[PDB]
């Protein structure tokens, strides 16, 4: 029993961290068979931080220009390419440690875990999850880009993120595997206001079900509701809208815990309408919305 | 910024983890140069859960019944010794992935990470604190006992926590590496109570800190309070009283953000009085006490 915010072991990630250094600015990059993949963003300096043109910037650099160092000893670089607001460095060298690992485009609401580093080296390691307004709210400091975002199905890492930036409002900003940024933002030091960070409702309802499944009842009533009536209460308190695929998706909890869905979401309904009236749920005394249905599943089954 | 509840990378113990099998009881063991270490409890069946006689129980048990497995791989058993409530099995081959490491045995409100195991194989990890009254408040199933916690140091590894069992009231009781209980708990089904599980007073304000140093600055002040006004305060919420040593270790916190721990220990004291109001600090609508001053110096340094 217990339910705690968990991340992912981190040792087949830690395996891939290496220091890049390009000019005078240095992150990290990701190390998988023969290519390194860091931000883009490494190639510029403090007058590059405005309105940086890539390509043109890309142009004054050569394959000798990036210093990439596995531990204490340095990468021979063979190559370079831009792909989105990646780079991409082949290396003459395949990364001993490479997992067996995919590259993955998360949708918002899903969880993954970060192992936030500098300089090459892993300083920790959480778990976040993909804002519905594609921000992530994360603890980076300067000299962290290029720190992943992963999960992890027994023995395959599934990258998803890597972070590229702070937003003004202390919230982070990042990519894909691939280079493409994560909603609307731009790698450049600009107005990127975020939008309506709103909750993920049916993560709300699986940590409410991780809840009861731990002894934490108290708020459990007598009364349902309908996907509509629901909705209505969730647009009020800008909860993400539920659907017939969230409902289908918290089947299993619903079948452990013999609880409907409906029946759920009417103990969440009462709980946004009324508060929790200094009451706590599983040590917590806000609703929660980083854990996926299928987080609560893992971490409620014990799968390796 | 940002702030999160971080675990160390838990690589270097990932490599550590075997499965060790006795009879028809599997659990988790840590392989540290030729010793596997794990719970006694290993050689228990059904019936010697009431009231088990460890010592008459080893007597029925050889080097050959003791089953270790890392990875897909067997190990050979060449001895077996009972320290106080762990067993050390010497093992005929030396762990190479062994870190540097340490066996610590930490005082109550200090933190560490829990890599959860399940068959030698590792699950997931998240942070922890020692509570006062010498529980863990984990997620662990049957299956979770050899399960460690550590802290690391740059390259070494501190490990302090040993995951025994689970109390009736879904709280956890485990030893340190020399098989030493926290607390008064022993590895034996009855009834073990724990006691009154208090705040922990300098991490809160530790946390406090972490909060101003991040933005988020609404609980600040006017006011401030004595070490006796204070101590009245947190006796009255079961918060643990504050030393001067308290004060001590907080100096470097109060010295980067400017406020003197008397002056935050009244904020505190104000929240303590009010409550949040329905306001939230750092994301979280409960005063959180699971960050040590240590924790939010590393965080916020990015000590790797
Ligand atoms: C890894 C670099 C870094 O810490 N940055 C950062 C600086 C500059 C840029 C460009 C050149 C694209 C404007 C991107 C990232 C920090 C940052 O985002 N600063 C504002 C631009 C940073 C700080 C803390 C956490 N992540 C990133
Ligand atoms: C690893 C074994 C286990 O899951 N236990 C457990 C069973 C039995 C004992 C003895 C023989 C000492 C009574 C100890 C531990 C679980 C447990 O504590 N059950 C009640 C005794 C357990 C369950 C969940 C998390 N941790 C441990």
């Amino acid at each position: 029993s217990g339910f705690r915010k968990m991340a992912f072991p981190s040792g087949k990630v830690e395996g891939c961290m290496v220091q890049v250094t390009c000019g005078t600015t240095t992150l990290n990059g990701l190390w998988l068979d023969d290519v390194v993949y860091c931000p883009r963003h490494v190639i510029c300096t403090s007058e590059d931080m405005l309105n940086p043109n890539y390509e043109d910037l890309l142009i004054r650099k050569s394959n000798h220009n990036f210093l990439v160092q596995a531990g204490n000893v340095q990468l021979r670089v063979i190559g370079h390419s831009m792909q989105n607001c990646v780079l991409k460095l082949k290396v003459d060298t395949a990364n001993p440690k490479t997992p067996k690992y995919k590259f993955v485009r998360i949708q918002p609401g899903q969880t993954f875990s970060v192992l936030a580093c500098y300089n090459g080296s892993p300083s920790g390691v959480y778990q976040c999850a993909m804002r519905p307004n594609f921000t992530i709210k994360g603890s980076f400091l300067n000299g962290s880009c290029g720190s992943v975002g992963f999960n992890i199905d027994y023995d395959c890492v599934s990258f998803c993120y890597m972070h590229h930036m702070e937003l003004p409002t202390g919230v982070h900003a990042g990519t894909d595997l691939e280079g493409n940024f994560y909603g609307p933002f731009v790698d450049r030091q600009t107005a990127q206001a975020a939008g309506t960070d709103t909750t993920i409702t049916v993560n709300v309802l699986a940590w409410l079900y991780a809840a009861v499944i731990n002894g934490d009842r108290w708020f459990l009533n007598r009364f349902t509701t309908t996907l509509n009536d629901f909705n209505l209460v969730a647009m009020k308190y800008n909860y993400e809208p539920l659907t017939q695929d969230h409902v289908d998706i918290l089947g299993p909890l619903s079948a452990q815990t013999g609880i409907a869905v409906l029946d759920m979401c009417a103990s969440l309904k009462e709980l946004l309408q009324n508060g929790m009236n200094g009451r706590t749920i599983l040590g917590s005394a806000l609703l929660e919305d980083e854990f996926t249905p299928f987080d609560v599943v893992r971490q409620c089954s014990g799968v390796t």
